[PDB]
Order: structure tokens, then sequence, then C-alpha cells
């Protein structure tokens, strides 16, 4: 009850927490984001109670976490939610490792420095920082066990350290968008203002990553130190925090940093009797008229605003380090983990190289490079507003398949289904299940209809190949 | 080989053929028009090839289409297939008789005469329309067996009086688009000139129909006077026959009436030598400039363009009466009785009320009600471009459905599956069932998505009721 939940809140607080929420709410108002986060966190929860309800159900002996399912699942969804699970962490370990490298590139233009096409700089710095970390995953993990709760150290101490940032207004960020907390800047960022080309579930599919590292939190963590009925406890809890921490980030960046502002003293609080419409002049001539041309930053320009805020910046810089560099670890060690669960049972035959585990502990070779080289490919795609929708597709996918599967299931199945969760019943899993569909077909519907097909022959080979 | 073969020829031949195919063409040129046409095709004829595999499968004795179905397809398929189908039907009983008040309020209008509210002057003649074909086709259709073979020569003098009338290029339609096939009239019309808002799945869309009378033609006249093993050569003689009609009508139309023409004849011959880059100029100063203003008619105006061309144009109108009501009626008498015998086998419970064959014979009038009311709400609806696209999906649902169910019991089942038809393998099943999806997402994601939630349900409420 300290160990899943400790990985599965490190799983969760990934890159789109320090760079991405900020935007979010800048785009879709302080109060339509918290139903963003609601209809996350209510999908998040409807598969945790449903992935809880596989993990009190069969033997006390959990194998594995695609082998547990296989046990409390027909390897029809058995295989299918792994093979689309496994695709799901192994693009997430991209996503996460070029918000990192995101971040990287911002911190040295920052300095004087600079590189080779920062567009393509982004995907150089991602290239070495993804050989650098499966460097890490291999050879070597009897650290991260202790590196897991510092990170976590870290991270806390970055989020103190970004709402202690935030009663301290200091003047030298007025020209800045913080302001500290001005009831008119709530008011003028509850509507939802939108920007570019953005619409609510476009806005909703970059933020859906944020709020998925439950089940391989969880699951892929089979065989815990700690007993395998343990799980659902940590994960619901781990889910409620950090989707409240989620809505206090939220209604605090709203709150503070307003929707744009050109950082120059001289367009500054000279304070001219005009109209004053804006939030802007209310407070002061700063961060006034953005509307003429694309002004630096705050809350809907640059995603710095949280490493703005804060004092002592490079404490949230290292936060930022963690969340990415930890979330894509972990994913990068769930991913091939499930590749070599899968494959050693052979449900799918055609890749029968399951690593034969080329090492000597059991450490899978075939699936670090297979996962790797998709990180890679990914990876070359720069902008994580377009990597991120991807995740956000096959991550409704696939849970999507494994609360619709709980459902099925639980139309009377001889396999022993007997789950044991309070409050884990079908209703609400089909529901999940239906909602999952609909929210992903909503996000470029060819995107779910492809995943589907997928899925579909998938059904097809596991039926005729029996 | 012959009763089931005109059945099917009547259905296919319907609105879409004399007041849409003309529009399409007008639309995707010449060219596109006949990719249009064998996408259609292509779609009925794997389904054909699959409904024939089924229709030489099973004992002798066919008792009733969807009887037959689930007898030859488990009663999941069966009672989806039968819902959905059974739905289509009725909602074309709509589309037909719309698109018959649409013409006759036309002709009407070409007269003196006028009515209420044109838009919905169409909707009371359809009301009327639709509550004098009920009365027909209840409490009498013997004479129906005579009257199928007077449409056909009726429709089929349509037709020959339409091409011969091409040949014959009077000069008082000048100021109309019609100009005798002319090699320049079928250059410009090889080039896909969309308009409005048109794509080219919305234009395939409202042709789709215009494709679809294959199933009900052979299989809801199960046990027919022929032999049932006789069905599949003359759904597929006659789906040939019915789409080298549609080139060959599409190829000339294309080639004779220009894309629009504002019928005047001081707007004519006149014969300034300007830049004359269109095909109009080419055959004289006659349609010319439409790019100003809406013109009244011709290929992309009007839809009257067919019974514009042709010779003595009452045995055109008289063709449009014929496929247009005996579609309709065809398609009401199908519908219910699908009704009436998934109702009986009660396989969905909860429409336990049958009909109770109220009547001398067994002719249901429950379900004559329901789908009465049903093509009433849908006539409602008056602008037959927005109700084909419904009837569209609905098909393509249906022929998905029923493909991919014959792909799916292809894999391996105990229920005697067993079929006879030469060219039936599963792989084209598969591509069909791929198709129909795929094709039914590109035209209104939405509405294909909610049409699979609710075959989905269904097959819960299937699995669950057992």
């Amino acid at each position: 009850i300290n160990g899943v939940l400790v990985r599965c809140m490190l799983n969760i607080w990934g890159v789109m927490l320090f760079i991405r929420l900020s935007w979010i709410v800048g785009q879709a108002g302080i109060g339509l984001s918290v139903l963003v986060i609601m209809m996350a966190t209510v999908v998040t929860t409807i598969t945790g109670l449903s992935t809880s309800a596989i993990a009190t159900n069969g033997f006390v002996r959990g194998g594995r976490a695609y082998y547990l399912i296989s046990r409390s699942l027909g390897p029809e969804f058995g295989g299918a939610i792994g093979l689309i699970f496994a695709f799901a962490n192994a693009v997430a370990v991209a996503m996460y490792v070029v918000g990192f490298a995101e971040t990287v590139v911002e911190l040295l233009k920052e300095h004087s420095i600079l590189m080779i096409d920062e567009i393509n700089d982004i995907r150089i710095i991602g290239a070495i920082t993804v050989v650098i970390l499966l460097g890490i995953s291999v050879a070597g993990m009897e650290w991260e066990a202790k590196a897991q709760i510092v990170l976590l150290v870290i991270l806390l101490l970055a989020i103190g350290d970004f709402v202690i940032g935030t009663f301290i207004p200091l003047e030298s960020k007025k020209p800045k968008g913080f302001f500290g907390y001005k009831s008119e800047i709530f008011n003028e960022n509850f509507g939802p203002d939108f920007r570019e080309e953005e619409t609510f579930f476009s806005v909703f599919a970059i933020f859906f990553p944020a709020a998925t590292g439950i089940l391989a939190g969880a699951n892929i963590s089979g065989d815990l130190a700690d007993p395998q009925s343990a799980i659902p406890k940590g994960t619901l809890l781990a889910i409620l925090i950090t989707t409240l921490v989620y809505v206090g980030i939220a209604v605090s960046v709203g709150s503070c940093v307003v929707r744009d502002a050109t950082g120059n003293v001289n367009d500054t609080i000279v304070t001219e009797l005009t109209n004053c419409t804006s939030a802007a002049c209310k407070l002061n001539f700063d961060f006034s008229s953005c509307e003429s041309s694309p002004c630096s930053y705050g809350l809907m320009n640059n995603f710095q605003v949280m490493s703005m805020v804060s004092g002592f910046t490079p404490l949230i810089s290292a936060g930022i380090f963690s969340a990415t560099l930890s979330s894509a670890l972990a994913s990068l060690v769930s991913a091939p983990k499930i590749f070599q669960a899968l494959c050693k049972d052979n449900i799918y035959p055609a890749f029968q190289m399951f690593a034969k585990g080329y090492g000597k502990n059991n450490e899978p070779l075939r699936g670090y490079i297979l996962t790797f080289l998709i990180a890679l490919g990914f990876i070359l795609i720069a902008e994580l507003n377009v990597i991120a929708p991807i995740i956000s597709n096959f991550f409704l996918a696939s849970y999507a398949l494994i609360n619709f599967s709980v459902f099925h299931a639980s139309l009377a199945k001889s396999p022993g289904w007997r789950p044991a969760f309070k409050y884990y019943n079908m209703w609400i899993s089909l529901l999940g299940a239906i909602l999952c569909c609909i929210v992903m077909f909503v996000i470029n519907w060819w995107a779910a209809l492809l995943t589907y097909v997928i899925v579909l022959g998938l059904y097809i080979y596991v039926t005729y190949k029996k």
C-alpha cells in the first residue's frame, strides 16, 4: 500500500503537468478545464475499479501483468489488451522523452547556447536521451527502488515550491503574466477562450495522457513485495491525489497567470486610464495588447509559465526532469515486459522470438530493441502536441478494451470470474467502455476506427490460430 | 431464374436513376461517376456472392428470408441483420415515396397548378401516397405478380425512350443543356467539378441506395415458385445489367447535357466569337454564363434533365412513377415480413407483439402500422438528398453485417455452414465487410458509430437473454 502507490503516483505526474497544464487552462477556461480533468478522472477511475476487480479474483500467485489478465480474462481480450497496451507504453516513452527534450532546449536557448535546427535539436536530444535511458533500463535496475523515492521527493518539492511561489508576487514577473491570485484574473479566466484551431476535445486529448499511469503502475508491478490484493486501495487513492492536485494547480495557475503577456518593462503599469476590458489593465498596463502580434509568453504563448512563477526555478526544472525521465523509464521497462510475457505464452506465435532471455537474469533484449526503435521513430516527430493525441487514442483504446472485457465476462463466464472489489458491477464498466469508445472517436475518428480494425484482426487471428 | 430476377431488377432501378443520376454525373465527372458506380457495384456483388453462398448451404425448404438467415447464421447475426435490414427497408419506403412526391410537385408546378408550401406540399403528397400504398399492400397483392411485369415493361420503355431521345437533337432543347452527343461536351464533363459542399463520398452516399435492391429482391421472396438455389444466378445477372445500364446512362447523359443552362432563346447562338473556354460556346451561345446567377436547369441545377432530353416525356414520367412506386411497395411489403418473421421466432421478445396475423391470411398488421409510422416520420423530412445518406448508412451497415457474418462462420463453425457458390471464399467477404465499414464511416462517421453501438447492444441482449 506504499510501493505501487508511489509507482502510480510517479507514472501519472508526467510531462503534461509542468509544461502543458498551464497551456490547457489557458485555452479551456479555469472552469471547463476542471470538466476536462473530471472526465479524465472518471474514465481513469472506472478503469481503476475494473482492473481492481481483476486484481481481486484469481489465484494469490500473480505471475505477470499480462499473465494476470490472461488468467482473469480470455486470451482474446488478453492478447488484444496486452499488445495494444504495450504499444501504448512504447509510444509513451517517446512522448515523455520528447517533452523532456523540449524543456532541455528551452532551458538551453534561455542561455546563449544553441544547437542545430531547434525543431530537430529536440530530435537529437531525444535520441541521445532515449539511448541513455535504454542503457539505464537494461543492465541495471537494482537502484530504481530507492531512486523512485528520491524522484518523488524532488517532484513534490517542485510542486510545493510552485505553490509557495504563487503567493510571492515579485514585481519583476509583472511583465510576465504572473500576478499573484487576483480575482479578476480568475474572472477573465473562467470562459473557455480557445485559440488557433483547438477544440475542447483536442485539448482533452492532449491532456489525457497526463492521467494515464494507473494500470502499468499497478499491474506491471505484479508479484509485488506487497500482497497482490493491496493494488486497488493504492491505485484509487493515487488517482484521487493526482486529480486533486491537478484541480488545485489548475485553479491556481488560472487565477494567477493571465492569458497573454509580452514581457516589457516599457509596456507596463504607466496606467493610462483606458477602457480597460481585460484583466491586464485591471492590474496595470503590464501585459497589455498582445492582440496585435504573437506575444512572448504567459499561459497561452509559452509553456514555461510554471517555471516562471515559482521561486528558485531550478527546483521546478529538476521536478520536470524527475517527472519526465521517471515516467519515461517506467514505461520503457513496462512495455517490453508485456511484450516478452505475451510472447513467451506464444499467444501470437508470429512474434515467437520472445527475446529468449538473453542475459544472466531474465532480461529480454529483442523487445528492448523493438520498443527503442519505435520510440525513435516517434521521437522524430517533434511537436509533443501531435504525439500526445496518439497516446490518448491508444490508451483510450486499451481502457475501453479492459473495462469492456470485464463487462463481458460479467455476462456469466464459466471461467472463474468471481471478483471482489466493492463497487465493481458490470453496468459501470459498460458505461466506461462506451465513454472510452465515444471519446476516442471524437478525437480523430479514423485513428479510432483503424485501431478497432486492428483489434478485430487480432480477434480473427486468435480465433483461427486455435 | 425469371421471377426473382425481375424482382431485383425492379427493386434496384429506383428514384435515384431518373432524378439523381444526372445530378451525380453533373457533379462527379463522367469519369469519376463511373468509379462511384464501380465501388457501389463491387460492394453489392460481394454481398451478392455472400448471400448466394447463404442461399446454397441449408435445407431445400427455405422458410423465410430472416428464417433462412437464422438457419444459415447464428441468432446473433441473424437478429442483428434482420432488425437493421427491416429498418433499412422501412426508411427506404419513405425515400422512394418522397422521390415520387418530388417528381409529382415538379410535374405539377410545370402546370399552372400549385399547392401549399411546395417544400411541404411534397410532404402532403408523400403522406397521401404512403397511405394509398399501405392500402395497396394490405388487403390485396394477388395482382402484384402480373403488375411487376407491366411495370418493368413501362420502365424499360422509358429507358429506351430516353436513349432514343438522345440521338434526336431538337433545336428547342438547345436553350436546355441537351445537345446530342458532342465530344467537347464529353471532354468538359470528365473532370469532377463539385459544387456547394458536396464531396465525392457525399455523392457516393446519395447514389448508393440506387444499387440496393438485391437481398430483399431475392431472399424476402424465399420459397419462390422457382427452386431456392436459382437465386444467385438471377441476382448476379441483375446486378450486372443494372450496373451496366447505370454506366451507359451515365456516359450518355454526361456526353449529352452540359453542366448548366439558363433556358433563354435570347441568350443563345448569336455567336459572338469570344474566348470560348467552356463547351457551351463551343456548341453556340446557348446555355452561356450561368456563373453569375443560379440558372434554371441542366445536369447541375434541375433534376428533370432526363425528362427533358427524351421524346414523348410522358413515357419518362410514367417510368419514374413505375420505378419509385414499385420499389417503394416492394420495400413496404418486405420490411414488415422481416419484422413479423423475427418476432414470431421471439428472438427479441421485447417486440413479442408479432401482429398475431390479424387477418384471414397471414397478414401482419402491427408491423404495417409501425413501418407506416416510421415512413411518415421520415417523409416529414422532405429533401431527398438528406434522406438518402441515411439509407446509405443503414444498408452499408446491413451489408457489412451479412458478409462479415459469412466471413466469421467461415472461421470453422460447427453449425452446418458448407456453402456451394462458386467463388464464395471468406477473404473476399472480409474484404467486402471492411469496405462497407470504412465507406460507412467516411459518410457521417458518427451515424456509423451509433449504428454500431446499436448492433452491439443487440449482441448484448441476444447474449444474456439466453
